[PDB]
């Protein structure tokens, strides 16, 4: 079986990427953050609290014919953002794309935090990294994608998110269209239970590749690009008037500014951001300071290749038993 399904930008800055997703029987649309930095797909619901719901869809599990609790099974998730949410759990039918799950572990969300909230272009996430994440208790779940791979015709999927466009996410194969020269693959740790690899260095503009191994991941449900503050630092000083500002919580520079691309390497290969991607505008209405796209990872604990970064390239996400990644240029 394949799948594939088309994703949105919910906004005009790419801050993350909606697909739709069917649920249950007859099918519930639900708009879910496909996110490879998870492992838990839940879902606004019938079920969360009423004051933290504000114009999303919700998935009603009552009138799901296929529905059915997971008996004593809660969860409870915190993300890097300090963001969280927290319910408990049904399998239903899940499809994505044309395929389709039976008995996939539904989320449903008791509680959310604000940015959940306030954000009512998503309707849930959906996580794609490794099931030993997963956050239900006392059984852990599986995620859609291990769950599916079994089925597939190759089990992988890839990422393609569009720059201020929509893309495709597939399940089951790669499509030799969707992207330019060869695909380039690099090992993956699965140590930590995400798509953890070492990119081989980085240039900034046209500048010299500087060959460093930086260790990452690759992370559809985080927006920016987190480096260390040393290359983040020789990214910005590139930039006139960019400085980071700890007021504002990051790197922001002149809204008058032309960024300069930003390279990183995938073993011999390179991935080319454009400048443009690394814009994410105004840090409030009328601001003629801007948002920077590369931030510093210092802090976080780990480096993250998050939407700027794979945004700019077809990434395979390969799930074999011995899981890599896949970076072509498109």
């Amino acid at each position: 079986s394949t799948g594939s399904a088309t994703t949105t930008p919910i906004d005009s800055l790419d801050d993350a990427y909606i697909t739709p997703v069917q649920i249950g029987t007859p099918a519930q649309t639900l708009n879910l953050d496909f996110d490879t930095g998870s492992s838990d797909l839940w879902v606004f619901s019938s079920e969360t609290t009423a004051s933290e719901v504000d114009g999303q869809t919700i998935y009603t599990p009552s009138k799901s014919t296929t529905a059915k609790l997971l008996s004593g099974a809660t969860w409870s998730i915190s993300y890097g953002d300090g963001s969280s949410s927290s319910g408990d759990v049904y399998t239903d039918t899940v499809s994505v794309g044309g395929l389709t799950v039976t008995g996939q572990a539904v989320e449903s969300a008791k509680k959310v935090s604000s940015s959940f909230t306030e954000d009512s272009t998503i309707d849930g996430l959906l996580g794609l990294a490794f099931s030993t994440l997963n956050t239900v208790s006392p059984t852990q779940q599986k995620t859609f994608f291990d769950n599916a791979k079994a089925s597939l015709d190759s089990p992988v999927f890839t990422a393609d998110l569009g720059y201020h466009a929509p893309g495709t996410y597939n399940f089951g194969f790669i499509d030799t269209t969707a992207y330019t020269g060869s695909i380039t693959y690099t090992a993956v740790s699965t140590k930590q239970g995400f798509w953890e690899w070492t990119s081989t260095g980085y240039a900034v503009g046209s500048g010299t590749f500087k060959s460093t191994s930086i260790d990452g991941i690759a992370d559809t449900g985080t927006t920016l690009l987190y480096l260390p503050a040393t290359v983040v630092s020789a990214y910005w000083a590139q930039v006139s008037g960019a400085k980071s500002s700890s007021s504002v919580g990051g790197y922001v520079f002149p809204c008058s500014a032309t960024l300069p691309s930003f390279t990183f390497g995938v073993g011999s290969a390179r991935i080319v951001i454009p400048g443009d991607y690394i814009d994410f505008g105004p840090i409030s209405t009328g601001s003629s300071s801007c948002f920077g796209g590369i931030q510093s990872s210092a802090g976080i604990g780990i480096n993250i290749f998050g939407d700027v970064a794979l945004k700019a390239a077809f990434v395979v996400f390969n799930g074999a038993t011995t899981p890599t990644l896949g970076f072509a240029s498109k």
